[PDB]
Protein backbone atom coordinates (compact mmCIF):
# COMPACT_ATOMS: atom_id res chain seq x y z
CA UNK A 1 0.00 0.00 0.00
CA UNK A 2 1.27 3.65 -0.55
CA UNK A 3 2.53 5.21 2.64
CA UNK A 4 2.12 8.88 3.57
CA UNK A 5 3.40 10.18 6.96
CA UNK A 6 3.56 14.01 7.76
CA UNK A 7 6.75 15.44 9.65
CA UNK A 8 6.85 18.94 11.05
CA UNK A 9 10.57 20.56 11.09
CA UNK A 10 11.10 23.74 13.22
CA UNK A 11 14.11 25.36 10.69
CA UNK A 12 14.62 28.53 13.15
CA UNK A 13 15.04 31.46 10.24
CA UNK A 14 17.31 28.75 8.73
CA UNK A 15 16.23 26.55 5.59
CA UNK A 16 14.96 23.18 5.71
CA UNK A 17 17.81 21.98 3.48
CA UNK A 18 15.56 20.57 0.70
CA UNK A 19 15.33 20.95 -2.93
CA UNK A 20 12.45 19.81 -4.64
CA UNK A 21 11.81 19.30 -8.53
CA UNK A 22 8.23 19.41 -10.72
CA UNK A 23 6.88 21.43 -13.51
CA UNK A 24 3.87 24.06 -14.09
CA UNK A 25 1.85 21.31 -14.97
CA UNK A 26 -1.05 21.11 -12.43
CA UNK A 27 -0.73 17.52 -11.77
CA UNK A 28 2.83 17.00 -11.89
CA UNK A 29 4.05 15.56 -8.61
CA UNK A 30 6.37 17.68 -6.23
CA UNK A 31 9.42 15.66 -5.69
CA UNK A 32 12.38 15.89 -3.34
CA UNK A 33 15.45 15.81 -5.88
CA UNK A 34 18.19 16.28 -3.24
CA UNK A 35 19.24 17.33 -0.21
CA UNK A 36 21.63 19.44 1.56
CA UNK A 37 24.42 18.06 3.22
CA UNK A 38 24.63 18.69 6.59
CA UNK A 39 21.13 20.76 6.21
CA UNK A 40 18.42 20.45 8.66
CA UNK A 41 15.87 17.81 6.40
CA UNK A 42 19.37 15.52 5.98
CA UNK A 43 20.48 15.66 9.91
CA UNK A 44 16.45 14.09 10.95
CA UNK A 45 16.71 11.44 8.20
CA UNK A 46 12.98 12.05 8.40
CA UNK A 47 13.51 12.96 4.19
CA UNK A 48 14.05 11.37 1.65
CA UNK A 49 15.28 12.01 -1.82
CA UNK A 50 12.57 10.18 -4.30
CA UNK A 51 9.52 11.15 -1.94
CA UNK A 52 7.02 13.45 -3.23
CA UNK A 53 5.68 16.18 -1.21
CA UNK A 54 1.81 16.10 -1.40
CA UNK A 55 0.70 19.20 0.79
CA UNK A 56 2.77 21.57 2.90
CA UNK A 57 1.74 23.13 6.26
CA UNK A 58 -1.88 21.84 5.43
CA UNK A 59 -2.09 23.12 2.16
CA UNK A 60 -2.77 20.28 -0.52
CA UNK A 61 -0.43 20.20 -3.54
CA UNK A 62 -3.41 18.51 -5.45
CA UNK A 63 -3.25 20.22 -9.19
CA UNK A 64 -0.90 22.88 -8.10
CA UNK A 65 1.82 23.69 -10.01
CA UNK A 66 5.92 23.68 -8.54
CA UNK A 67 5.67 27.76 -8.51
CA UNK A 68 3.48 26.93 -5.59
CA UNK A 69 5.30 25.05 -3.64
CA UNK A 70 8.00 26.81 -3.91
CA UNK A 71 5.83 29.93 -2.56
CA UNK A 72 4.42 27.84 0.35
CA UNK A 73 7.67 26.91 1.51
CA UNK A 74 9.10 30.67 1.67
CA UNK A 75 6.00 31.54 3.33
CA UNK A 76 6.52 28.84 5.53
CA UNK A 77 6.98 30.22 8.93
CA UNK A 78 9.30 28.87 12.24
CA UNK A 79 7.79 25.46 11.58
CA UNK A 80 7.16 23.84 8.05
CA UNK A 81 4.67 20.49 8.12
CA UNK A 82 5.13 18.49 4.84
CA UNK A 83 3.05 15.85 3.92
CA UNK A 84 5.03 12.74 2.21
CA UNK A 85 4.43 9.73 0.13
CA UNK A 86 7.08 7.07 -0.51
CA UNK A 87 8.12 6.80 -3.65
CA UNK A 88 7.55 3.22 -5.38
CA UNK A 89 8.87 0.37 -7.59
CA UNK A 90 9.49 2.49 -10.13
CA UNK A 91 11.47 0.79 -13.05
CA UNK A 92 12.12 2.53 -16.86
CA UNK A 93 9.98 0.04 -19.99
CA UNK A 94 11.75 0.01 -23.20
CA UNK A 95 10.14 -0.83 -26.29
Amino acid sequence: GAIIYTVELKRYGGPLGITISGTEEPFDPIIISSLTKGGLAERTGAIHIGDRILAINSSSLKGKPLSEAIHLLQMAGETVTLKIKKQTDAQPASS
